[PDB]
């Protein structure tokens, strides 16, 4: 009368040997309520994947509870069984018939072991059961050398017939003291992909994240590994640690390997499942989990999608499941444990929306932020990924690995993984549209589908607050010496110079303006910037910014000013600053005045930002309001007009380097010198337009001769007028 | 909340008897992290009755709950460090320090969540120059209500508590009250002007109330704003309704059916004639400082001081002719002025002990002082109207 609904893991006590693969230390009244011979077989329903493992059942001492369940640590490892998934227990299946063939692994070793194997056979299937598909047992002690090695039996090819049986069990009949067929010793082979058991992910998988993957393991073995180290002190350890960031970044994998590689027992939950009509239904279940979790000390608790359970206080009074149970939550989180060992992980996506009560140092003191992976964090995956299926699978250069991180720069992991599969979706679809159904392992992945997978993956995080643009050199750079020496001076104070000024007391400025030309030589002065210096480039546009909604500029203004400080000292610019600093001439809203304002109050109000280094370029700067253009702050103002002589030279030799500048016959000196003063952007626009003339003609062109650069020059205007070149230098002189 | 409870509980028929149990003051904080240290025994740490004092008079908001908090992340901060450096050594070698727990209560963020009355940092009067004035009027509107208090209820002349700030921008407006949050030693305040717009509509109204609260349980105090050139112009510029409910709310909180005796508010604002009437009315806001440009001394003691860290001697400047030939500057642009030329003298050769006269030269050249005198005359008109 019983009625066993749900079943715990539980790992084998005392170690030793004892059983070992066939521990199943079930109360005898649940053998009795199931009707079955308590000598034989077992099943685990582990919620799902039916055939489960078909092991030996016996009995406990009358002291294991009934909740609690051993099916040792070597089929949790077999099968991936974390501390604390639900189970279920069914009636054992038919016996399996013999074994074939059972061949070992030998993971993470160069395999050629001899010496220390010492005749496994016997230790190896002295053990009931023993599963040819799956075993992982401790090194123990073979003779002298110690260390720690592994043994695997990865490999199988048995047959079964019925397709239920997940991982076909056969019977063991060894020779020994103290054969099957063919020995079992043979190659040092990884897990079988003709069955593709589930694999315990830890660390080496992910990648890009490891500068936060020790604060959270630092955060997992504080309280839990090295209890009386923080008990010594008696102040008791936080309870919760909140991970937070945006969508796909990975949380859930994550928490997943830190799941696996702890032997300890977890708690997960569902979420919205546990929500129903019953107000004392979640509560009372709650505190049994609560309850469960304390009477084991190694326990870990999960919390996912954490935001949806417990609401801001003034974002929605919706009603059902609301406040009682955070109430609920922080006064058990709070008031069973003093020491104890317990941690409760919470995943979020926006911490805003979550309640500001959770996020207090009582209870939450750890919080964890997970950004979007960078050019390095990137190419650290991509690197991951391609070593996942190794060289045998494909063939690429790291190089190409560089080039492909470069050109995804708002991609997410999640992304990156999508984007492989794509490329391997194009490279299937390739072969059999063209082949026609030949071997396609040869085939393997190229660029041409890696880059028509970047063209059509289209990704959702289109509208990001970080963002990349492409990166050019020196050679690019079309301008005056002056403004560069500048401009290097500038950039090399505060990385160089930092304890002169200590010293000197005169600090820097943290403010540039550049004034100029709405052609060229900004952009591209910026990109080459970025490049050289090596400092984090932050790409912020003028209108990019501005949306329907009021308020959501200010605060995404706040939100990258604060990640940027804590990022490290980096370079802030801003694309287009005329879109936001003239409000009174333009009548603009109360949002433009107040971004303007909190700008005003956060370059050089309250606090001085000296590691970071503010630069702004634009156009037209008596639009400005006048708080911006005061002195103290962006007092450094660069003319940056047009282009030299040495430039144009510059930016038409670039160009025409596709071209063959002795066969045009062009000396590169007099185009330059009859248009000497418009601008760059018309310059790369007159070049293109004289390719396209040339290759009008008879397609591909070797050449492009000197009739289309003249029918160019002809047919482009200039849109260059002197009164704004008067008026620059006004604004020049009178500052 | 009292407030949210039900008036039908609330009756003396019913509970009569209210306890309420405030914010603790530097004297409980300081009871309770003498208690809390007394339980974890001095085995475990090693600290003075000096430094509790200190750490309690630092943690001006902060309440029992925060004070555990500060407690145990300097304990983790602890750990940490001794793992990470010390290389699992022995835990009551390293016990308890105070640097942790500075660090800590930096790191931790005050208690007001949000808050916009921030503790904005301090500086001695040595590194101070301006007019005499207005640092007689300073101890002046600091001296009477701390130690004339009986002479105020004797004589009723009570205590105005309203000073407006009106001046140029950039030459010492703020500069006043930053010395006097060193000076004073009480718990100060002070609210950037345009910090208290947000996006929603109503959580200005309920932050002000509620900072005003503690302003007023936290012991008599002084209340600063930097700007409200923000938050005044309601009738000259378009604005939306809740600038005028700040303004309301503000102007019922100064002198609307209440008075705030203990605590002194002053004004510092930008633009004189974007406060609103109903502002600036008798009775609050009375005292009006000029507060303008420095005068020729307070530039000459801004320009030793910038070159104090050179060589003046050998320089050749007499720290007097420049400080006569830059008569039209400010602070700020004095301070610019000097940090060009400092950049001007290290671009040569990197390292400078010194800074040459023709550099400082072309410093004043290139840079322009930027204050027109149509703004100064305005200021005059508004001096001569008030
Ligand atoms: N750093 C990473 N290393 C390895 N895999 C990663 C990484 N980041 C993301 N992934 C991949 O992301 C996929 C999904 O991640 P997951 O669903 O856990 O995201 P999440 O960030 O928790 O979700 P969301 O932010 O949308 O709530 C997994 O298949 C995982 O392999
Ligand atoms: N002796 C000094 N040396 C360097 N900087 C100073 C000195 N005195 C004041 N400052 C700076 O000048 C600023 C004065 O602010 P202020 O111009 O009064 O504000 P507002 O712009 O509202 O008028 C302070 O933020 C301070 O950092």
């Amino acid at each position: 009368f019983k009625l066993p609904a749900e079943f715990i893991t539980r790992p084998h006590p005392s170690k030793d040997h004892g059983k070992e693969t066939c521990t199943a230390y079930i109360h005898p009244n649940v053998l009795s309520s199931l009707e079955i011979n308590p000598g034989s077989f077992c099943t685990v329903g582990k919620i799902g994947e039916n055939g489960i493992l078909v092991i030996a059942r016996a009995g406990d001492e009358e002291v294991h509870p009934v909740n609690v369940i051993t099916l040792s640590t070597t089929i949790r490892s077999v099968g991936n069984l974390i501390l604390g998934d639900r189970l279920e227990l069914k009636k054992a299946q038919v016996q399996p018939p013999y074994a074939t063939k059972v061949t070992v692994g030998s993971l993470q070793g160069y395999n050629i072991l001899e010496c220390m194997e010492e005749k496994v056979i016997q230790k190896l299937l002295d053990d009931s059961g023993v599963i040819m598909p799956g075993m992982i047992f401790q090194n123990l002690k073979t003779k002298a050398g110690d260390e720690s090695i592994d043994v695997v039996i990865t490999d199988a090819s048995d047959d079964s017939l019925p397709d239920v049986s997940q991982l076909d069990l056969n019977m063991d009949d060894m020779y020994g003291g103290l054969g099957s067929t063919h020995i079992t010793f043979s190659k040092e082979t990884q897990a079988n992909r003709k069955y593709n058991l589930p694999e315990p992910l830890s660390y080496a998988a992910v990648g890009g994240l490891d500068k936060e993957i020790e604060s959270l393991k630092s955060a997992i073995e504080i309280p839990l590994h090295q209890p009386t180290l923080f008990s010594s002190f008696g102040v008791s350890p936080p309870r919760g640690i909140l991970l937070h960031g945006p969508p796909g970044t990975g949380k859930t994998m994550l928490l997943r390997v830190v799941a696996n590689t702890s032997n300890a027992h977890v708690l997960t939950i569902n979420g919205p499942s546990i929500v129903s009509k019953y107000l004392g239904e979640t509560e009372a279940a709650l505190r049994d989990i609560f309850n469960e979790a304390r009477k084991y000390q190694p326990s870990i608790i999960f919390i996912d999608e954490i935001d949806s359970i417990a609401p801001n206080r003034a974002n929605d009074d919706s009603g059902e499941v609301e406040s009682r149970v955070v109430a609920t939550l922080l006064t058990l989180m709070d008031g069973m444990g003093a020491a104890g060992k317990v941690v409760v992980i919470a995943a979020t996506n926006r911490p805003n929306s979550v309640d500001p009560a959770l996020r207090r140092p009582g209870r939450f003191d750890q919080e964890v932020e997970i950004g979007i992976p960078d050019v390095d964090a990137r190419f650290d995956i991509l690197t991951k990924q391609f070593s996942r299926m190794s060289s045998d699978r494909h063939v690429l250069d790291s190089e190409a690995i560089k080039y492909i991180a470069s050109k995804t720069h708002g991609y997410v992991g999640a992304d990156l993984t999508a984007l492989c599969r794509e490329s391997v979706m194009k490279t299937i679809q390739r072969g059999l549209g063209t082949d026609a159904n030949i071997d396609k392992f040869s085939l393997k992945v190229t660029l041409k589908d890696v880059e028509s997978a970047m063209v059509d993956i289209r990704p959702s995080a289109m509208r990001e607050i970080f963002l990349e643009m492409p990166k050019v050199y020196w050679s690019d750079i079309g301008g005056q010496e002056e403004l560069k020496t500048k401009m290097k001076e500038m950039i090399q104070l505060p990385l160089e110079a930092s304890e002169t000024f200590a010293r000197l007391g005169i600090s820097a400025p943290k403010g540039v303006l550049l004034y100029g030309p709405p052609g060229c030589s900004k952009t591209l002065t910026a990109k080459a910037l970025a490049t050289e210096s090596g400092i984090n480039f932050l790409a912020v546009k003028g209108p990019e910014i501005f949306n329907k909604y009021v308020g959501e500029s200010e605060r995404a203004i706040r939100e990258i000013f604060r990640k940027a400080r804590s990022a490290a000292p980096s370079i802030i610019f801003f694309d287009e600053i005329d879109a936001l600093s003239p409000d009174r001439d333009g009548s603009s809203t109360s949002a433009a005045n107040h971004v303007l304002t909190s700008l005003l109050n956060e370059i050089d109000g309250v606090e001085e930002l000296k590691g970071v280094v503010i630069v702004a370029a634009t156009n037209r700067p008596d639009e400005i309001d006048a708080a911006l253009l005061r002195p103290g702050r962006l007092d450094r103002h660069i003319y940056v007009g047009p282009p030299d002589v040495n430039a144009r030279l510059e930016i038409l030799k670039k160009c025409t380097k596709k071209f063959n500048t002795e066969e045009s016959g062009v000396d590169l000196h007099e185009l330059a010198d009859r248009t000497e003063g418009y601008s760059g952007a018309e310059v790369v626009l007159l070049c293109q337009e004289a390719g396209l003339a040339a290759i009008m003609e008879d397609l591909d062109v070797a050449k492009v001769e000197l009739r289309h650069f003249e029918k160019a020059f002809k047919g482009i205007a200039r849109g260059i007028t002197p009164e704004m070149l008067s008026y620059y230098e006004e604004f020049a002189l009178r500052s």
